[PDB]
């Protein structure tokens, strides 16, 4: 398999945003009167688009006032403010992106988060220039684990999805890359460390600091 | 997870057609002058749509005369004749489908094979009446492991994909069902035995004769 491009996941892979999304969700849900202690009633939501999480909450504990979409955009805005404020770049990111270029690869971003947030996070770490294409799953009918966002990214990159390696922190994200028939590297979130399903990935890293050219190219 | 429907894979799951497809591909490729001994050069193609397989051969050893699409149609026609001839219903099928109905489920079919072939195989085993919906990936941009065919089946059935259990014999088919966010039961092909990636399935059966109500509903 000939690798021409590397596509990075964003939340929990490039940035330590999972705690920040949690906080944004918590704060907004609490403001609506939603009983948060019942968080255990929801399925695992790691890697799921925010709209799916808000829908899950709304199915357990409906609320009045703002619609689910209005709640989605409040959570998004809050998560973004938290990201700007803390600048949570994960270890090894800068080096990993550089390595991709050193190894002759195009570089993409494929995320469930809105395109404006993708642009914002990359620009804030002076990484926008290194990314040849960005793809958001926001407007799409289905986000990860549906492969559409990854296929869109490959198309914007101008390469066959088969020539891509996707770096992910979640099972849902990994499945999206495999449903697109891509090579997969995972750097599992702390919340997912010993998930047996990561056996589907081609490479498993404890951190992006450990990333090598062999991991990328096979 | 409340299960409302069961969607069966076709080839290798309901019918023992994988060896018949092999024979159809072999015979057609041999007629084109294609050096069959180099079959080892292709990747694992289990569960891939025939067009992808023809493209894989054509990339290695491009022939003249019939186009890839003309070759696809020739292989399909040969495969169908072989199925009609041998009528290779796999063990436990009729009982599995009956079990689904006894457990209150709608029944779907989702396959990479052409719709006309799906109608033919079902009608040939007096199973067409038991199936509430059929979905073929033949006309789609991407077949399994892309989830589109499974999502189309769920839509034709009239249920949320989250309420579906997909029965598959391949990793590629399983990934498609998991990319659609469905429950997964696998009855691994003889070729795919011991594939570690079946750990993603919710249930793994050695045969459909082993299918129980608990496997379907969880
Ligand atoms: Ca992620
Ligand atoms: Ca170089
Ligand atoms: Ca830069
Ligand atoms: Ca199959």
């Amino acid at each position: 398999r000939q690798i021409l491009a590397a596509i990075f996941d964003m939340d929990g892979l490039l940035i330590d945003s999972e705690p920040l999304w949690d906080r944004a969700e918590l704060d907004v849900m609490a403001s609506l009167g939603v009983d948060i202690s019942r968080r255990n009633e929801l399925p695992d939501t790691l890697g799921l688009r925010i709209d799916m999480v808000v829908d899950l909450w709304y199915a357990r504990q409906p609320w009045n006032g703002p619609s689910r979409q209005e709640v989605v955009e409040r959570v998004i805005a809050r998560a973004i403010s938290l990201v700007e404020e803390t600048r949570p770049l994960l270890p090894g990111v800068r080096e990993a992106v550089a390595l991709c270029k050193e190894q002759g690869l195009l570089v993409g971003l494929a995320s469930a988060s809105p395109l404006h947030m993708l642009e914002k996070v990359l620009t804030m770490f002076d990484l926008r220039d290194s990314f040849d294409a960005l793809a958001s799953a926001e407007k799409l009918p289905y986000s990860k684990p549906h492969p559409q966002v990854y296929l869109d990214c490959a198309a914007k990159l101008g390469v066959d999805p088969l020539t891509c390696v996707a770096l992910e922190d979640s099972v849902n994200g990994m499945i999206a890359s495999k449903a697109a028939r891509m090579r997969s590297i995972v750097v599992p979130a702390p919340e997912a460390q010993n998930d047996p399903r990561f056996v589907l990935a081609n490479v498993k890293l404890s951190s992006l600091t450990e990333l090598t050219a062999k991991d990328l190219l096979g």
